[PDB]
């Protein structure tokens, strides 16, 4: 019932989701149409605000996370900022572990949103190069803190409410905003929550909607070169500065539009995942 | 436009980044300020370049087009290292105007990243008196001289933000009216810092027409002063209590608004509105 346009937004939680669906009609002038969800307009400037809100809100509803108790996650990425935002508003202490090998830039927003950032010594890597063993040491620090404090472990890769977020919000919004006119959806996979949750909802509304995973070097392959080139083109043609994964989603969507696999007049929807300012 | 729009951002399709400019949320900072009275703030960090400058950027380009000073597909030039250069880059990108920007080599290269990502042609100009980190009056004057030379050859429209009347107009026609609508006419005080002064002058002029009793304050580094330490402290508290990462000028705005609420100068149940000017991500 919140009116963001003509009323008061009660908290940052009300800024999560209901993102614009922008038409990229200058980047792709036809035939057919390319549209993308503006997930860079979430309060921490990534789609992770949706999964962060769900994982914390559902842990609270189930009674697994009690009023004012501590939360822990291992991350260097957008999910840390998202959880920090939601825990800040809801009054949960938040601890985050990440390798000292990450750029200090990766901690700035999480720390500004009240996260207790624990930098964990690299085991095998050097600065700018966080290895599997570096991350395994940050996971081990987080499990030790969790055992010592009874903190709620968010467990982004194994938490089912991650994909529920996109099934209940992202999917329904796209369906509403297109008034059901959508031939294809595509996005890359980290947790896979956005792809799995959105696609499940869209396929329930229209089973003929074609859902594609964008796979970095059913699926569309994209190189770092394509991601970079289309990140730049999105900025030059649409005035939107997004991250590398957004560049790959645009490159993939344009390959799909030219493929002739869809009708000539196809409407294709993807995701603008985050702000280019997060890099 | 921003004022004649039938675009439904929530339940329909947003035609372009231009339609993302303005109509920003007015957020209640009820955890940072639990009462009595209320602190609210415009989320200008949710503009497409993550600053309030998208509003003045759109007005300056659209009015130059309307007047016939800037013709279809013609070039634009500005001297800037700031949020204004990102805003003008966004608007020129969508509207199909080649955009050139000169700035001193004394600026952090971070200041050019977004402008360049949005297709601005960034020309870096040799410092005349200053050192890296320290851009002087003469360093800036040399950037202006480079831009005037390029403008002589290209006939580019010069934005000239500090002398452009449409700068103020943007806030009189958009920011003020939005705040008045979003509060349903409940506002006892408005405050913001001054750069160009466009936001303060435009917003305050509108609010005073709607409610002559409204008190308008300039935030200075009448008026409310804040130390660097206060701006930093309240930037941190805005993040910790409200989950919003904004720039240093936003910290200054919140410190001033909290000082005003605590002063007892306004009624106990006063509603105070300020501006969350930009994202903390635009800094190091
Ligand atoms: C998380 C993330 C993704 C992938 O989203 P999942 O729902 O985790 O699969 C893509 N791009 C960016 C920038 C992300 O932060
Ligand atoms: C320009 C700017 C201001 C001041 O706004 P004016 O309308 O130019 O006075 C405040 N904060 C930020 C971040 C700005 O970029």
């Amino acid at each position: 019932t919140v009116d963001r346009i003509n009323g008061i937004t009660p908290s940052a939680l009300d800024l999560i989701g209901n993102t614009p669906l922008i038409a990229l009609d200058r980047l792709w002038p036809g035939p057919g149409r390319l549209l993308a969800k503006c997930e860079f307009l979430n309060p921490t400037a990534s789609l992770k605000d949706r999964s962060s809100y769900y994982m914390i809100a559902k842990a609270k509803e189930s009674g697994q996370l009690k009023d004012g108790e501590s939360v822990i996650e291992v991350t260097s990425g957008n999910q840390g900022g998202g959880i920090a935002c939601v825990t800040a508003v809801m009054g949960h202490p938040f601890t985050v572990t990440m390798s000292k090998g990450n750029s200090p830039q990766r901690a700035i927003m999480m720390n500004a949103l009240g996260a207790n950032v624990i930098l964990v010594d690299q085991v095998t890597g050097k600065p700018g190069n966080v290895t599997a063993d570096d991350v395994a040491a940050a996971e081990e620090t987080a499990m030790k803190i969790r055992e010592e404090t009874n903190a709620y472990y968010v467990d982004q890769f194994n938490n089912p409410t991650n994909c529920l977020a996109h099934y209940e919000t992202t999917g329904p919004e796209i369906w509403r905003q297109t008034n059901g006119r959508i031939d294809a959806f595509l996005v890359g996979c980290g947790t896979g929550g956005c792809f799995v949750g959105t696609s499940k909802f869209l396929k329930e509304k229209n089973p003929n909607v074609r859902c594609f995973v964008v796979e970095p070097e059913d699926s569309i392959s994209v190189s770092d070169e394509e991601a970079i080139e289309y990140r730049k083109l999105l900025g030059q043609k649409e005035g939107l500065f997004c991250g590398f994964t957004t560049g790959g989603n645009i490159a993939a969507a344009i390959k799909l539009l030219k493929s002739g696999q869809l009708p000539k007049d196809a409407w294709v929807v993807t995701i603008l995942c985050d702000s280019g300012l997060k890099y």
